[PDB]
């Protein structure tokens, strides 16, 4: 019972082995590796503990390639800080210069070609704000009025609010951090800037020529992103919202309506979302989170996000393990109260009809009508466990697979608790497996109801295309069922009538021989009855179905073999009774 | 596609090996023998004929024994017939008696404990109806106010407006007839007169003695048998709806409203129905039936009757053949035109939440929306087959079975076609021989979509636990898929780009090897597009994403191997190519 | 376009008729007055300002007066701050000290009688947490066992985490508080933590006593209120969700969950809701407000609320005005972007069948499915104006009402726009009064429709009893309709055959006196026809209905009359022509 996921930024606060394990320990679910910083040297030097102290403490934790992307930088500035009057004019020029409160270069050449006069320009994340009087294609200078006067320091940022900003998909340094990712067979790669299909398929063809299998993320920054939104997933294995970085080039009180709306455009497609940046920014510094930032986070959940990310929190915070803590903290409360019912009636309008999607709407109708304590997914890439993830139901979803990496895959996914079981070949195989596998995560146990989907037979795999909802065993003994109702309840093996006279409260199934005229009083009051023998007319089997109670006749040795004042549940239909509570 | 089962009365005109032959062909599903008349021995004759006819033809038929059942009959009169005024008095007495306008006995001598002052009782199937005004429990007499001036021949019956009329459940004959039954190993016992549960538990101790195994259906026709409806079907294994005789002791008004309400209490519960008498009634003297009594036959279907019953036509009418053809004709011209999607939405709503529920709602729905052409039930008993028969789906039912017996004990189900096929065990092997079975009845080929369900492992059985959705085989080609969309269309295998530079229209799917400058013109006009190499962001590859047209990529030899002008399927997921319409 | 309510507190900020205006202007509806701090001298001078400024911008402006409340406070500490260590113990006394880190005081006496071992105690807004260890009602001292070691001043407050804490209702201040806005005839009195019926009552018996009809909007700020909301919705006229207030007595984390389920009980009731506390705070000293705040706003909006309140933003904040503005401007885009069909849908299942919400579902659905531009509620009390808010219809609601009060009592409704109008009698005057204040608010024009509910007649008036669909005139011309259809487009007045010969495109209604066999082929292309005399069966008439054209015949001078090339519309029922754009 946690469900949505909990992505971490590794850096200098929590490289350390020891401090790697309490992450774990406290619910990390997948490291983040920022490549806008550090050598590959110091990456490589985190991976490795990462991994040993995961493979020690026996847990799936995934690894996660966040790029720096492309950008437009400001270049170097005269005296190192510069200032800029609030009614004046500024020139960007496209070739490099020292900075002046005139003259002003950008790394970005080509922004010229993108802008137009009335375009705003946006400079240090959003400080300071100017708008394009005149361009000169001569001289390739682009004349500014400026608006918000402040200082300027050296390498600072410059947004263009969307404008489609031109830049390439990938940096010749990314194109080299994303090769590193294939050389440490790391798991995810969360793509910068992205905004059109193309920037992601630049990624995916350097990884399909090593053969690399590893998700890619974008990280959706602008308009241009926001705008094609639907087309970028079609290319996608998932989503990133950076609401910090996106808070600079679309206003910060239209964001959370444009966060709804991604993570609705990802959940319809059953693609992972992961909701980044901002989260419990104040637990840097202080050690519990700040009542602003809680309902930030819980808003991230009700939205439908797959996970939550930390980013300086643990990587440069005094408080880490607390901030990871806090996170999962906040995520189970913010789960607990919130509507299953509601959330699949969502998703049944909200995503198509399909065949896979088929199986995906009756498993989650299923498990939550009868109730159902686990859904056991067998998957050898994933997509069945997404497939059911999209739904979003209350029963816990286990993804039963033979991949190490698809189990990583996983632990990013909404619901998903995967486990690493060597592959079956035949169905009936297969399915006794996911019992087991349910059973032995101590999260089902013989009452329960398990519903176990899979994608059979598990050669062609690809789409997942079916179901069996299974009680987990066993019946203590059977026979002939009369009525078809059902109840649970403590026995009282009556070996004669006197043996319950007057020692009788309700609430209890009675167990004895048969039912003479001295036990017809006695049987109305009680909620069950299990008799030795008889037949289906028989004064036993008679008295039940005329006073509606569920009762079973022709039990060999219940008197016997039935224990006293143990729990028990009776199964009209079928005609089973079991150990003490089923369905 | 024909739903709704047709039973036939056999009798002097259809004993013939020619005849039930015939009928056979005309669609007769189950064979009634009527107990009313006839001597073990002919009753022995025909039940031979029908097993020879039906096992030279290769077909299964059921067949129904209908018992006689009690009954209240005036005793012999004098002169053999009598007349009653209409403004007059007439005493009937519990003791025998020759019959007289005063004097008139009646063989139920326990009436005057049933009837009150006031009460209604009719004579001869409602001819003369007469009224209780005097009670007399010395003498043991009746003394009544008759009403509608008619005669009064001898043996004629008599009927009390309910009244808990207080017969026995079934007669010695009854019992002795249902004895017949056993050893023959008839398929089904329609119980007469049934009212309350004791009177079908009559019957089915005198199976279970026997072990005997034979479906129970209970002939409602009267108010005591109305009002305890939900009762009896708990202990019944079906029903059958008596019109004509239900008529007499309920006004023919209301008839039509009470019958949907039984029906629809069945449907409820999955238990089938006939709907019996009064159905084509003109069709033993003519060779085609009346605007009027098609109407009725449809409105039973409308209704939801999972069976449609012949009475005289079939047994003693010139015309038995036609009658069935007619009965035939009707059923499949009233079901063509109904909403299988009302008849869902009925059901959906009508019918309660279990385990083996969900899974016909999870069958029915599926069937629905992704228009699958066969759900193919492995059943050992038939339950599945019914839990997936409730529901009604326009989905053909197939009920793949080991048992010669069930095979038959669906026969009567709306919707199920049986077949019987020895059991594997596995359930890998289970679900290959459903689709096998599927095939090898014509029913379904290979674009097309089957679902399979069944109660795994075949052990237990019991309920029914699980669905698989099948697509029948067998991808012509495949490889990496670009998109998600898919299409059908015919190839044009183009080896060049003058290979379709002027004879060119839409409609089809290009297959070449790469894609040039050259071919990009002509692959946007295209359905299609399959190509013989390349990877994901090839010129081949990009073309389709861009255009929205769905593509295959990587296609081992798609020149050779793929013919031209041969019309397939292509799915963009999966990234598989289909002989000709898949989904 | 509006919808979602802004209450704004007035403070030092926001004194000045210069800064009341401009708040006006950007969209205050309501004024809050704070009596937790403030002389009834200084209240009393901004009541003045904000009526003198309102009626003069002649706008509606109600005044909010929130009382202080009951409160537990500590008494004064030693030496005027105090430490308490982590691991250590205090003793609370019931008798007043000076405060120490051991013996130390609180104000309301009676704790003692309400915590228990175990119960927690809280201290300064939830800076510090202790625990009950022990209980000695000798000595009336509580000991505990301090948890979070937090500095401690003077007079802070202690909150007990529900314990339904036994305080008054009202405070003897509260008391004197609300007969001030007795005095005043201030709009509304919102109450300070409210917690069961008992503590409103206590406010409504101050007011019966000057019959004083004042609105009483509850404060609930802990579990006893949670608890107890439907009882005190009950008994009040509304409600307030006070959520900094909340956070302190149950967890930041459940707050967003618990508020939703408020807002939806009284959206149920049809009773408004404030959101109050915590939407801006940044804009006390940013002018303008954060991501994670504009999120907190909308959500305010999706859960249900009609309205939203301002604090120290506006009272003692740098920036009030672009606070208002800023929250006018999340309110509009939060609502653009919301579906009222789901909204309906919602309510539609939530709230009862009653004879007054029959006319508010008839009027909801019927404003959804016509597309209506405006339902005007007339009301003297405000009940209809509120019975049509709580159904949530994207068409304007206007509340016309003769009651000056009852006006400013809606302002805080979602959706509703009030207007005085004098009252009439007779229904046929209030609906053609309806008609002339829709119109004369420039919000409806003739193209539109209207809807007008009330309660007729209007002594007895309390419930709303019926509506009217209303389309705002008035025929240009009119004439017998052939065809039952109707359209959109501009004239084209032919005069003879070729006034229109080669100048012809689609998109045209046609205006002739006949149709000849030269007309018959231009018809066909057309959009409308209206033909000057003529009957039904007409060549005019005839030609319109066999091809689907909506026509109308036997319009007096259509020639004359009906102008060229302006864009008409038709109605082939009713028979009218309309000027530019119908229904």
């Amino acid at each position: 019972m946690r469900k949505t996921k909990i992505v971490c930024t590794i850096g200098p606060a929590s490289e350390s082995e020891e401090m790697i394990e309490k992450l774990i320990n406290a619910g990390m679910n997948v490291a983040r590796l920022n490549f806008s910083h550090g050598s590959h040297e110091e990456h490589k030097g985190r991976i490795d503990t990462i991994r040993k102290v995961a493979k020690r403490l026996d847990k799936i934790v995934a690894i996660l390639l966040d790029t720096k992307g492309p950008e437009i930088r400001t270049h170097n500035m005269k005296d190192g800080i510069i200032e800029l009057e609030r009614g004046n004019e500024v020139i960007v020029s496209m070739n490099e210069v020292e900075g002046t409160p005139e003259k002003f270069s950008v790394t970005y050449e080509n922004l010229i070609n993108d802008v137009q006069v009335g375009s705003y320009i946006l400079l240090d994340d959003g400080l300071i704000e100017l708008q394009v009087k005149d361009i000169d294609h001569a001289k390739k200078e682009v004349k500014c009025d400026i608006l918000n006067s402040g200082e300027l320091k050296n390498k600072k940022g410059v947004n263009l609010p969307g404008v489609r900003v031109s830049l390439p998909g990938i940096t010749e340094k990314d194109a080299e951090d994303i090769r590193f990712g294939i050389k440490e067979n790391v798991d995810f790669i969360a793509a910068s800037f992205v905004r059109r299909p193309s920037d992601v398929l630049e990624i995916r063809e350097i990884l399909e020529e090593q053969k690399a299998n590893i998700s890619v993320f974008p990280k959706i920054e602008n308009q241009e992103g926001i705008d094609n939104i639907e087309e970028i997933l079609e290319v996608s294995d998932g989503l990133m919202v950076a609401r910090g970085d996106m808070g600079v080039e679309i206003p910060p009180e239209k964001v959370p309506m444009v966060q709804k709306d991604l993570i609705r455009q990802c959940n319809k497609l059953g693609k992972p979302v992961i909701t980044a940046t901002q989260m419990l920014d104040s637990m840097q510094r202080n050690p519990r989170a700040t009542r602003a930032e809680a309902s930030d986070v819980a808003n991230a959940i009700y939205d439908g996000t797959d996970a939550v990310m930390l980013s300086g929190e643990t990587a440069a915070g005094l408080y880490p393990e607390e901030a990871v803590k806090t996170m999962r903290n906040i995520a189970v409360s913010a789960e607990a109260a919130q509507d299953y019912k509601k959330l699949l009636s969502d998703r049944t309008k909200l995503v198509e009809t399909s065949l896979v999607n088929a199986i995906g709407i009756s498993v989650a109708h299923t498990a939550l009508n009868l109730n159902v304590k686990a859904i056991v997914a067998a998957t050898e890439s994933g997509s069945t466990a997404r497939t059911i993830s999209k739904y979003r139901p209350h029963s816990d979803i286990i993804a039963v697979t033979p991949s190490e990496e698809t189990a990583r895959q996983c632990s990013i996914v909404w619901g998903v608790q995967p486990v690493v079981k060597k592959g079956r070949k035949s169905t009936d195989a297969l399915l006794n497996n996911a019992v087991a596998t349910a059973v032995e995560t101590g999260r089902v146990t013989n009452g329960d109801l398990i519903i176990i989907t899979a994608g059979v037979p598990t050669g062609e795999t690809g789409t997942t295309n079916m179901m069996k909802i299974h009680l987990v065993g066993d019946e203590i003994a059977n026979g002939q069922g009369i009525g078809r109702g059902s109840v649970v309840g403590t026995t009282l093996v009556a070996e004669t009538v006197k043996d319950l006279e007057g020692k009788d409260l309700s609430d209890k199934v009675i167990v004895t021989n048969s039912i003479d005229e001295t036990f017809v009083p006695y049987v109305e009051k009680a909620l069950g009855l299990i008799t030795e023998e008889n037949g289906i007319t028989s004064p036993s089997a008679i008295v039940g179905l005329e006073k509606g109670i569920p009762t079973v006749v022709g039990v060999e040795k219940a008197v016997k073999n039935i224990s006293n004042n143990v729990l028990v549940t009776i199964d009209a239909a079928q005609g089973k009774i079991f150990e003490g509570y089923a369905n």
